[PDB]
C-alpha cells in the first residue's frame, strides 16, 4: 500500500469514498469548543459507535469550492493511514451540513503548548519517548511515500498518556512568504523556521526535508516549547542557516540527542538520517 | 527541445550557464527608472554589442538565497525560449554585483495599462492582432511544454509597433490566498481572477488552464483594460464562475471574438481550444 494524492481524482468525494467511513449526524454530539481552525470551529464531542470522545472539525457555511476540496482532502489523506502515532480518523459527515471531520480526541492538545504548560516537569527519558513516538509516526508516513511538509510541535497532538501523534494533514500547503515574523508566522502556511533549505530554495520536499523539520521538533521538545531561532526575522534565519548556523544545544540535553538534531540539520539532504535510522537510534537510548 | 525546470539542478547557476549569455558590466548603461520589480528597480538602458535599448532588472543587495534562486531562475527560464512573441533575453550579469537580467526594451510597457483610456483608438483588427501575437507566443510555450500559470495583460509587453510579447517568467509562483481583493491583488502571486477553476480547486495547471487565462486576456483587450469581474471579491468571483457565470461581451466586440472567449472559459478543460487552434481562428478574423 502507498499514499494516493486526493487531487488526482479531481473529485474530493472519491478519496472520501475510498478511505473514510461516512458517519450519521445523529451519532455526533458537540460538547465544547476546543479551537478555531482554517475551516471553522473545532469541538470536543462524543461519537456514538458504545461512545468515544472525539475532536470534531466543521466546515463553516459560505465556504469556497477550494475550501470544500481542501476540507474533504484532509480526511481523504488521514483515512489512508493506520498507525499508533498518526491521528486516527473516525470518519466524516459529508452528506449533511455542516460537514465534519471526526478524529480521535487528544486530551493534552498540541505538543508545543503542552510542553510550555508543563515547562521543566518531565524526565529526559519521557521527552525522548515523545520524540520516539513522533519518529515512529514519521517512519510510517515515509514508508507510505507521504511527505508531510509541515512537521512541527504545533502539529503533533498529545493524549492523557503522553503519546504523541502526528496531526495536521493539509492538502493545500504552501511556504509562508514573510521576510520577518519575529514573534509569529502565518496561517495555513508552512513556516520557514521549520523548513529545510532545499525545500525553501528549490521547492524540493522529500522525506529528508521532513527529517530536517523533525530535528527542529527535537529542539522544541528538549527546550519545552521554545520558539526556534527566538525572535530572529525569517530573513535572518535563512541567512544564518545558509552560513552554517545551527540552533545550540538546549539546556540539560544529552549530547547524543543534540548530535542527532545536528544530523537532521545536515545542509545536504542525502547526508541526513532516514526516519528508520532515527527510530533505531532513539530506541537504543531508551 | 523542451522546457527544463531550473530547479532540477539545485543550483541556480546551471540554468544560467546552459541557457543565457554572460554580459560584461561595461556593456550595460542604465539611463532611467521604468518601474519597481519584486527583486529591485527596473531600468531602461543601452546594451553594447552596436548598441540596442534594453530593459534592465537588478537584484538589490541584501537578497535572500531564495530570491537569488528566483532571480537567476527568471533568466534560466527566459533564455530557453526564442520566438517573436516571447520577450527576448539579451543576457545576464551573474559574475558581478549587482546582478542583472537584460531583456529587449518594450517602448509601450504593459498591455493593460497601455490600452487603458485608449477606447476607440484601435480598430478591432488591431486588437485582434495583439491577441494573435499573444496566442502565438503561448502556442510556442505550450509546444515547449511550458505552462505559464500567470498569463494576464499586465504580464504582456507592447513595443512601438504594437507587437505584444509574453513576459513575466517566474520560477514557482503561487496562487493568491485572498478572499477579498476587490480593487487589486497585492502582487507576486497568481491572481484568482485569471486562473482556471481546476487550477484553483485542484492545483492542476496545464496549457488548458493557460487557455482559460488567455480568454481573460481577450476580455481585458476588448474592454481596453477593464478589471475582470470589476470589484467583486475573489470569494464572489469563484462562487459565480462555479455557478456558471461568465464575463459579459465587451461593448463593440464582434460575436466571433466573444464566442472564442467563451470556448476558452469552458468549465471542463478538455473542451477548451488549443493555442494552435486559437492562433488559426484569430488569423481568419484578420
Amino acid at each position: 500500500k502507498t499514499y494516493v494524492d486526493p487531487h488526482t481524482y479531481e473529485d474530493p468525494n472519491q478519496a472520501v469514498l475510498k478511505f473514510t467511513t461516512e458517519i450519521h449526524p445523529s451519532c455526533v454530539t458537540r460538547q465544547k469548543v476546543i479551537g478555531a481552525g482554517e475551516f471553522g470551529e473545532v469541538y470536543k464531542g462524543m461519537l456514538k459507535t458504545k461512545e468515544v470522545p472525539v475532536a470534531i472539525k466543521t466546515l463553516k457555511a459560505g465556504y469556497t469550492e477550494k475550501q470544500r476540496v481542501d476540507f474533504l482532502g484532509e480526511a481523504g489523506i488521514m483515512g489512508q493511514f493506520s498507525h499508533h502515532n498518526i491521528i486516527r480518523l473516525e470518519g466524516v459527515i459529508s452528506k449533511y451540513k455542516p460537514m465534519m471531520i471526526i478524529t480521535e480526541y487528544m486530551e493534552n492538545g498540541a505538543l508545543d503548548k503542552f510542553l510550555r504548560e508543563k515547562d521543566g516537569e518531565f524526565s529526559v527519558l519521557q521527552l525522548v519517548g515523545m520524540l520516539r513516538g513522533i519518529a515512529a509516526g514519521m517512519k510510517y508516513l515515509a514508508n507510505m511515500n507521504y511527505v508531510h511538509r509541515d512537521l512541527a510541535a504545533r502539529n503533533i497532538l498529545v493524549n492523557s498518556n503522553l503519546v504523541c501523534k502526528v496531526s495536521d494533514f493539509g492538502l493545500s500547503r504552501v511556504l509562508e512568504d514573510d521576510p520577518e515574523a519575529t514573534y509569529t508566522t502565518s496561517g495555513g502556511k508552512i513556516p520557514i523556521r521549520w523548513t529545510a533549505p532545499e525545500a525553501i530554495s528549490y521547492r524540493k520536499f522529500t522525506s529528508a526535508s521532513d527529517v530536517w523539520s523533525f530535528g527542529i521538533v527535537m529542539w522544541e521538545v528538549m527546550t519545552y516549547g521554545e520558539r526556534p531561532y527566538w525572535e530572529l526575522s525569517n530573513h535572518e534565519v535563512m541567512k544564518a542557516i545558509n552560513d552554517g548556523f545551527r540552533l545550540p544545544t538546549p539546556m540539560d540535553c544529552p549530547s547524543a540527542i543534540y548530535q542527532l538534531m545536528m544530523q537532521c540539520w545536515q545542509q545536504e539532504r542525502a547526508r541526513r538520517p532516514k526516519f528508520a535510522d532515527i527510530v533505531s537510534i532513539l530506541d537504543k537510548l531508551i
